[PDB]
């Protein structure tokens, strides 16, 4: 049963063991994890735009494979809409894919493991933990 | 068969019947037409950010009503994050949500349908036409 949605930087932070603690609880809560579709997006360009594509795509497909990518569906873009709607009024700024992912993460019940939890604070309704 | 995939834009210009033309051109092509469920995402901040919430979003759920919404998948993740980096390395910038339906509409072959075109022309293999 999926339980936690990890933001790109949580992902970025298990690949590279800093810190060590995020990779550790990562490991702990292996078979419990998913992406967005979105934070696959950030890490192909993040692959991609570097001095090594086909190496850090490696990496990535590597890391992937261990959890789930969910398809950001008609439910995920509509709490994003919520929730951007909601931010404006609260003039609370939250990154625009950190928004789709946190509709993502609320339309499915999860989790948001992401180490901007202030940020992600700001969006209604939504549970984060930082595992850093 | 679906063949476009239609910007925010165009949805909007479709349900204001402003241009009258572009209205027009949508009804003809029912049954072929879908946007991104990015694109949704906006539509649906566009209603529950005005004044009316509940009589836009009907407004929009009747619109969307008739035709297909696209769950943004892995493979217009993958694309999204390559068009990324190949654009960042052109220097020439793009809208975050418009590089996802441009990633999204180059996944699945699709023709993407906009107002203002040229920022979705340097967009290596996608092909664009404008409806205004």
């Amino acid at each position: 049963h999926l339980k936690f949605m990890l933001n790109t930087n949580i992902c970025i932070f298990t690949i590279k063991n800093k810190p060590a603690s995020v990779r550790e609880r990562f490991n702990l809560n292996q078979g419990k994890m998913c992406i967005s579709s979105v934070t696959l997006m950030e890490l192909i360009y993040g692959a991609e735009k570097s001095q090594m594509p086909e190496r850090n795509l490696a990496v990535i497909e590597g890391f992937v494979s261990r959890i789930d990518v969910l398809d950001y569906d008609a439910a995920a873009a509509t709490h994003t809409g919520q929730i951007r709607a909601e931010l404006a009024r609260q003039g609370r700024p939250v990154g625009p894919f950190d928004q789709m992912i946190a509709g993502h993460a609320r339309s499915r019940g999860l989790i948001i493991v992401t180490n901007n939890t202030r940020e992600f604070e700001r969006v209604g309704g939504l549970r984060t933990e930082d595992w850093s």
